[PDB]
């Protein structure tokens, strides 16, 4: 088969598509192009031919194989934010990615994943006793900020554990994400004219500088430590590899940065959407509270509990299915291949539109929010909210643990009301790199009223 998608009008086809991405935002552009042309189609971002694909088979093929274990984006943009061949998230150097990832993978599983369940709970508790920091005169909680703060505190105390300005760093993290999102697929042209990106350049510097203070402190503590054997966090593992020959300081410093931002960027917005769903679906809220009573009572949440929380698990999966945050995944072809029908040369970019695929493929009632969609054990080849394979989400296991931990410990204690008729559907969303609330609008607050 030849490849569907708009005409290559001898060099105008690329400019409209890229412009459309820049104009619409990556997510809505992908959805537009999949709705117009096929669920497997071609488009251009800068030069590079870039496939936008929603077919479950292609998704599976692509994520399954090692020769798609790269992403893509502006080299000038990635350099600007420090992800060019440095971290893991947008580190597209295969060998350098290959050696860095294992650090992330160790820290996000085994004993750290077990520690996480109580670290996550204790963090939320402490922030729920300080609700004055987040609540209005009219009782409106800034949930986004609350969640971002506990997610940061959580990440810090598990992976780095240096004291920090929670409030300031959360703002800086948002600044960094905005920049990352802004520059990821900007054309080279953009980067010449400098009163168009210094804005972003400074947001990056602010976060990078703030984190350099913390890693500096962390460096001192490691050098003057007695029991080096006993207390081995992520940041330390990295720093010790730098002290062997294995890693660059620059690379370490980005990995630490990338681990701290991860949860605040994605969990906060995911749980935000999950709370608006619980607010407007009392049928499900009871099922969850019932389950929590059966399973936990008023014992502290414990690792053994999380497997048992089956209803909440389905709620999480359906929330992510129905109203995602990470609705699309950027990959790159490292070797030539035939993919379903069509041929894909190496260097071809790929945007897997997993958000669309979860409304087209396996599910009984795809366009409404119901736990009926997860009544029958869903095969992992029809529902990848995290991705899988050699470059799937490194947080995928611990993320589910963390989301259960915070939902339990919040709902345990509080009923959650949304303002007005507001719901996930009526919230106005930006749909660019991720899918998140447009925070220049308002009515995004909630009300926490107790229980018993
Ligand atoms: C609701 C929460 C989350 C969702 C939905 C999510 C989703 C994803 C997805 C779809 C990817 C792309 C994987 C692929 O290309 O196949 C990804 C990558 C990644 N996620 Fe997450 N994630 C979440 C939370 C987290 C957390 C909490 C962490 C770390 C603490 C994390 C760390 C990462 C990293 C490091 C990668 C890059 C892996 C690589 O490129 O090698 N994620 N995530
Ligand atoms: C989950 C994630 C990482 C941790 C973080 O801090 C923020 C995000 C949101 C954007 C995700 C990204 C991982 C890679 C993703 C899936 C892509 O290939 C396109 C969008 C992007």
């Amino acid at each position: 088969s030849s490849i569907p998608g708009p005409g290559y009008c001898m060099g105008i086809g690329p400019l409209i598509s890229h412009g459309r991405f820049l104009w619409m935002g990556i997510g809505s552009a992908c959805n537009y192009y999949n709705r117009v042309y096929g669920e497997f189609m071609r488009v251009w971002i800068s030069g590079e031919e870039t496939l936008i694909i929603s077919k479950s088979s292609s998704m599976f093929h692509i994520m399954k194989h090692n020769h798609y274990s790269s992403r893509f984006g502006s080299k000038l943009g990635l350099q600007c934010i420090g992800m060019h061949e440095k971290g893991i998230i947008f580190n597209n150097n295969p060998e350098l990615w290959k050696t860095t990832r294992p650090f992330f993978m160790k820290a996000l599983s085994g004993p750290g994943l077990v520690r996480m369940v109580t670290v996550c709970a204790e963090s939320l508790k402490t922030h729920l006793d300080r609700l004055e920091e987040v609540t209005n005169e009219s009782g409106y909680v800034d949930v986004l900020t609350l969640l971002r703060r506990v997610m940061l505190d959580t990440s810090n105390t598990l992976f780095l554990r240096i004291p920090l300005d929670e409030s300031a760093i959360v703002v800086k993290i948002q600044g960094y994400f905005d920049a990352w999102q802004a520059l990821l697929i900007k054309p080279d042209i953009f980067f010449k004219i400098s009163w168009l990106y210094k804005k972003y350049e400074k947001s990056v510097k602010d976060l990078k500088d703030a984190i350099e203070v913390l890693i500096a402190e962390k460096r001192r503590r490691i050098s003057t430590e007695e029991k080096l054997e006993e207390c081995m966090d992520f940041a330390t593992e990295l720093i010790l590899a730098e002290k062997r020959g294995d890693l660059t300081r620059e690379n370490v410093n980005q990995c630490i940065l990338e681990m701290l931002i991860a949860a605040p960027d994605t969990m906060s917005v995911s749980l935000f959407f999950m709370l608006f769903l619980i607010a407007k679906h009392p049928n499900v809220e009871e099922a969850i509270i019932k389950e929590i009573q059966t399973v936990i009572g008023e014992r502290d949440i414990k690792i053994d509990d999380i497997q048992k929380l089956k209803v909440m698990e389905n709620f999480i999966y359906e929330s992510m299915r129905y109203q995602p945050v990470v609705d699309l995944v950027m990959r790159k072809a490292l070797e030539d291949d035939v993919i379903d029908g069509y041929p894909v040369k190496k260097g071809t970019n790929i945007i897997l539109n997993i958000g669309r695929m979860h409304r087209l493929e396996f599910f009984p009632k795809p366009n409404e929010f119901t736990l009926e969609n997860f009544a029958k054990n869903v095969p992992y080849r029809y529902f990848q909210p995290f991705g899988f394979g050699p470059r799937g989400c490194a947080g995928k296991y611990i993320a589910m643990v963390m989301m259960k931990a915070i939902l339990v410990t919040l709902l345990r204690r509080f009923h959650v009301k949304t303002l007005q008729g507001q719901c996930v559907e009526s919230i106005q969303k930006i749909h660019d790199l991720s899918l998140h609330p447009d925070e220049t609008k308002n009515m995004l607050e909630m009300i926490f009223t107790p229980r018993n």
